[PDB]
């Protein structure tokens, strides 16, 4: 039973997506009341004049999203829930009308498959919300419930809403608005294991899971990955785990994790002092303290030989995420960290992430409402480009999405390594100091020498002999490329 | 505008069916997790050993429902609610997963139609539950919320469990389990009229109106009687209203209502001092005090020229409904008093409904669960063939269903009365006294003279001249008869 991982994965650029934030649609729109004159509708406001995203507008704009080479968008929950409350899913069998339910939801979904384009959808399973239809069962024949093993049920009487009194069950991190589900009851298990079934006919891609690991039901993602992948072999599991995920990542439940481990550190080297460090996400990464070339070195390398290679090439690389401040934000303004950063994360083995609003320079605080962009331009060219540049040098070059990963030089604030494929083999150094820097490496590893900077206007691309090659680089302050040919 | 109502109507025989209580299916039904292993279903006790009904049985025992001559089946509330709360609305889009959801429905619809009988379902537009969506975004997002304006709510905050505070929001009655929705807002309107068109395309063959007196929002019935009525221009619109109707029977809302002001007269009438009086019923109908044969024609006739006759060929006459004691039961268990009833019922102008159970004499208290019957043999054969052979005529003379109604004797306690349609005429004769009696009739009126007994075994059936037609009839105490020929 050799590992297997989505192959699409391994050569996909994600991009991940606020859908009520991210774009409202143009022509009018029957949001909620489909069956409605349009005679009536300056009567009802709320649906007349409706603020947040919709599908509609992503699918709208689908065009820019295609256009950055982005070839595959997942998003948070949008199933139904109540407003600004996402995660409290009160219905899993369907998309949230302001959303534009699953009526609209098929229309993107079409409309990116044409294209091209993967969906990906955010399920929460560990809990839901207390209009969860068992859940109210619950909560309206208390003991007598049919369901009351469903949860994880206390003692009575349980107080929902009030706050003064306990509710009698538990709720994710102690909330009574997140009611747990019993995972162990075989029949939670399979209510959830269809409502995965259901949208993979339904034609989505693959899961991303929430909080994956508060689920310790034995058996329970081994399962959810076969009931899966009998629906579809290439549909995509991933796990929002941050921090070592072996645990899932044996081959026989995730096809990888959200790789935060990649995340931290990245930003740690990149970013440094820089990192503000009230925008942590100190949950979630560890983007502090900052690292030198040779930490951040033997710290990558503790995370490229930490799961089996298949599922490194399946890992869903990121630097930011709806859970974390913005790039542009966490680096306290500085371009040069959000352009290093991004370097290393599209030349990274593995499939890379970005936070929509990233490319465009969009700041993003860590709570609350701090946030916003439907992301107006109101954007930053330089950054733009940097993105969509690097994006198809990714796509261009084999070797940066499934070749490996060897360290050649880090030393100071310098570091130098080289993703190789067959015989395509590249090279990619990172000046993380203020000070032009330069390096003399013996890069006796490689079989060829990359020459064109392909990205990044470096100097000191002097080699020489062949008998036994030798290096020697030279970088303006806080500065990066890539050298091929 | 002529005034029109279903013609279908006017000939069929109702059957009031409580299906989480009639009949629950045989062979093994995946009652909610429609994808599970039949190797785990031993796993999951509350699906393995399910209870109450399901649409599943009442599909499986048509037979019996079609062989009692009842051509047309309408239920209670039957869509996503709590257990044991039907009318407290969770989703309307959804059948109840325990009674088989819309697969289990559907299959029922198509089993029935095929057999050519109707289906009716009970709408519950003017309140919900504290699971209804919206309901719950107002509850988890207090004055924030998009919908607040979608309910009647006093003020904040809200107490929708608790109980020792205000809930500040109306609910039926004054409860706040059911949150009244706010009909004027336009929107709401929509939403309601939507779920009306929705099942009515599903296929449905109309609805019976819950409460529909309560809905004052002006122009609200004649616009939910358009929207349905050019869905399907033959959909039945039935009004649970007890008590004079007149304001939804002009012809622009409601076909008829279920009339109660020819339940409590006739019972009344029919049972007079036996009506137990504890099982009253005293909120839906008045079966008290007893009538005598003259109090009951004038009573009748009073009832009879209240709306117009279309409406009145459309009315759903009844005796016994979920929200009242059985028959069998409010006659003190005297058959007597049933087979009189029940003659009157399937003898009178409008549509006949019967309650699950009556035509077998199973007894049902008022409250609470001394009701039960799934209705095991384990009946009153007597009074089922009563049933049996009555619907039969009704099907066998249309005098009986959209003939006219005329009084021609009624003193004592006895009652004659005659249904002519063209040239078919029928007498109908009840002897509510305890004392076999007679009467001589001056049946003028009459253009034949019915002497044959369909039913009901009398004596003195001596006519005489044609000039000026003279009638003897002598009826047994406690008994009734059908003259026809």
């Amino acid at each position: 039973m050799q590992i297997q991982t989505p192959d699409w994965v391994k050569h996909a650029v994600f991009y991940q997506i606020f859908p009520d934030r991210f774009a409202r649609s143009k022509q009018p729109r029957k949001r909620l009341l489909q069956e409605a004159r349009w005679e009536d509708w300056d009567s009802m406001p709320t649906l007349q004049g409706y603020k947040g995203g919709d599908l509609w507008g992503i699918m709208e704009d689908l065009d820019y999203i295609q256009n950055l080479g982005i070839n595959a968008i997942y998003f948070t929950p949008i199933f139904q829930s109540a407003s600004n409350h996402r995660y409290h899913t009160h219905d899993y069998y369907q998309v949230d009308p302001m959303l534009g339910g699953n009526e609209a939801f098929k229309e993107l979904l079409d409309a990116a498959h044409q294209r091209n384009i993967k969906v990906v959808l955010d399920g929460v399973f560990n809990h839901s919300s207390r209009g969860f239809f068992f859940f109210h069962d619950v909560l309206e024949n208390g003991p007598h419930s049919p369901w009351v093993n469903w949860f994880k049920i206390e003692g009575w009487p349980l107080s929902p809403y009030n706050g003064e009194f306990p509710a009698n069950y538990v709720g994710w991190a102690g909330n009574r608005a997140l009611p747990e589900f019993n995972h162990d009851n075989p029949e939670v298990r399979e209510y959830i294991m269809e409502i995965a079934e259901y949208w993979l006919k339904f034609g989505i891609d693959g899961w991303r899971l929430d909080v994956p690991f508060e689920i310790k039901t034995p058996g329970f993602w081994q399962e959810f990955r076969d009931r899966t992948k009998a629906i579809n072999p290439e549909a995509y599991i991933v796990g929002e785990v941050w921090g070592d995920s072996r645990q899932w990542l044996d081959g026989t439940q995730f096809d990888g994790v959200m790789n935060y481990l990649f995340a931290g550190p990245t930003i740690a080297f990149a970013a440094g002092d820089r990192v503000v460090l009230e925008q942590v996400q100190s949950r979630d990464y560890q983007p502090y303290p900052p690292l030198f070339a040779a930490e951040y070195a033997t710290k990558i390398q503790e995370v490229l030989q930490l799961y089996p290679w298949e599922i490194q090439l399946t890992q869903l690389n990121l630097l930011a995420s709806h859970d974390t401040a913005r790039l542009m934000t966490i680096a306290g303004g500085d371009i040069a960290s959000v352009e290093l950063s991004t370097l290393l994360l599209l030349t990274f083995p593995g499939a890379p992430s970005i936070y929509y609003g990233d490319e465009v320079g969009l700041p993003g605080g860590i709570d609350p409402d701090s946030r916003r962009g439907f992301p107006e331009a109101n954007w930053n060219q330089e950054i733009f480009n940097t993105h969509r540049q690097l994006i198809t040098i990714r796509q261009t070059y084999p070797a940066l999405r499934t070749g490996d990963y060897q360290v050649l030089y880090a030393q100071g604030q310098l570091y130098l390594f080289a993703r190789t494929l067959g015989t395509e083999e590249l090279i990619i150094a990172i000046n993380a100091g203020t000070s032009s820097a330069t390096a003399n490496v013996d890069v006796a590893s490689l079989h060829t020498q990359p020459n064109k900077l392909l990205y990044g206007t470096a100097e000191a691309e002097w080699n020489g002999e062949e008998g036994t090659q030798q290096l020697s680089l030279t970088l303006p302050a806080r500065s990066g490329c890539i050298l091929g040919t």
